[PDB]
């Protein structure tokens, strides 16, 4: 029951799915720096290679038209553009997003081009990267370069991934790249990369961009116990994962207590931060369980192979409280959900992976029972087309639609990807 036009696709990152790091002048990026480390990569390994996005694209794209979604979300590896984080664009970087775009829209999907995710330039963090102020102005003039290239041909932009993620865990506890570890202390971390958000959506628009909108993540905040310390707990999770990063974008103010906590012009920031959205993005995957606090996976339900909860229920909750927090909230699409399931081809090269589509279909149907509630939602973007690179786990969580064998580097489509292709089919 998904409102007509409702928007069907899938996502990537480039640092997850290109490979070719040291092809064409690509500078370091910290995840570069971050593999090259003993023991970070619970298998060692690294994106040198992975699924090899940067020379089998056209295979790619062929299967996204085989798949018929609406759209395509992809990030730009800024190290692509400039090797340095600053200076004058690398031609071959643009030459292929430029490609890429181009190839997308002849087959009729709407590209939807993610700024930054994850990737930032070694020399950027060398620096103190995003606990300068002067990273969000190197990241506003790399998305004038790429909406002066784009701007025209993108259907939406998602400036930012996961600030949460970002901050927490590259800066906070450094369980991801930069690997620093400096709780509270990562605090204006999130403050630069929602002005970075900001900046960069006045230059989309300035280069003539059309629909620019977030992709957070975003989880319901479930108290393990009913202890004090454990409300108390979970409500500051909460005020620290969603509200740090929703509030000042749709409402222009921190949490309460934050903004004394921020460094710089922090009332003027925020009307910076707080620019009018076309749609507000979100990547959810499951509630998060919380006991200065500590996290761990809510039980009573079954888990995916990474050991996440699987709660389809929770993505509604979710859609309707962030509709009474935000009246205002504009359309939503859920810019990344999915699951990592391991099946790979069998004998005869089949990939049944039934438990993907199981998850798929009943998150669909969350979307639908938030929709019937009056929660404007516009779209669904499977993360992620690919099985990829994921992160500190390296390969061992696949998510895909499609399977990737990291040694041939061959493309099988796994039953989930017939299944989609099918609800899209469906539903138009
Ligand atoms: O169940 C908890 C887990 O849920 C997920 O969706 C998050 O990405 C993990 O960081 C977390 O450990
Ligand atoms: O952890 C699974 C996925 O979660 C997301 O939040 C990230 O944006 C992806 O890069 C990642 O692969």
């Amino acid at each position: 029951g998904l409102p007509p036009g409702f928007l069907f696709g899938a996502s990537t990152a480039s640092y997850q799915i290109e490979g070719a790091t040291t092809e064409d002048g690509r500078g370091p990026s910290i995840w570069d720096t971050f593999t090259a480390e003993p023991g970070r990569v619970v298998d060692g390994s690294s994106g040198a290679v992975t699924c090899d996005h940067y020379h089998r694209w056209p295979e790619d794209v062929a299967l996204l038209r085989r798949l018929g979604v609406d759209g395509y979300r992809f990030s730009i590896a800024w190290p692509r553009i400039q090797p340095t984080g600053s200076g004058p664009a690398n031609q071959a970087g643009l030459d292929f997003y430029d490609r890429l775009v181009d190839a997308l829209l002849e087959a009729g999907i709407a590209p939807m081009a993610t700024l930054y995710h994850w990737d930032l330039p070694q020399a950027l963090e060398d620096g103190g990267g995003w606990l300068d102020r002067g990273t969000a102005s190197r990241f506003a003039e790399y998305a004038a370069i790429m909406g002066d290239l784009l701007g025209d041909r993108v259907a939406h932009w998602c400036p930012v991934n996961e600030p949460n993620v970002v901050t927490l865990n590259g800066y906070g506890e450094g369980s991801l790249a930069p690997g620093k570890a400096l709780e509270f202390g990562a605090l204006p971390v999130a403050h630069h990369l929602l002005l970075g958000h900001g900046l960069a959506v006045q230059a989309l628009r300035a280069a003539g961009a059309r629909q620019v909108g977030t992709a957070t993540n975003h989880a319901p905040v479930l108290p393990l116990s009913g202890s004090e310390a454990d409300v108390t707990a979970a409500s500051l999770f909460d005020a620290l994962w969603n509200r740090l990063f929703a509030d000042p974008v749709l409402l222009g103010r921190y949490p309460d207590g934050i903004a004394d906590a921020m460094p710089g012009p922090v009332a003027e920031d925020l009307l910076t931060i707080a620019q009018p959205l076309d749609f507000y993005g979100l990547n959810y995957y499951n509630p998060q369980g919380v006991r200065p606090f500590d996290v761990a996976a809510v039980p009573g339900y079954p888990t995916t192979d990474f050991g996440w909860p699987v709660a389809p229920s929770g993505l509604t909750d979710l859609l309707v409280e962030m509709t009474e927090r935000y009246p205002q909230i504009p359309p939503i699409l859920i810019t990344e959900n999915g699951c990592s399931y391991g099946m790979g081809p069998d004998a005869d090269g089949v990939v049944d992976d039934q438990p993907r589509i199981d998850y798929l279909d009943s998150h669909l149907g969350a979307v639908a029972d938030a929709v019937a509630r009056g929660v404007d939602v516009r779209g669904y973007y499977c993360w992620s087309l690919l099985d990829n690179f994921e992160w500190a786990d390296g390969f061992t969580q696949r998510f895909g639609l499609v399977h990737v064998d990291y040694d041939t580097l061959v493309r099988t489509p796994k039953r989930s990807f017939d299944w989609y292709a099918d609800v899209i089919r469906a539903h138009r």
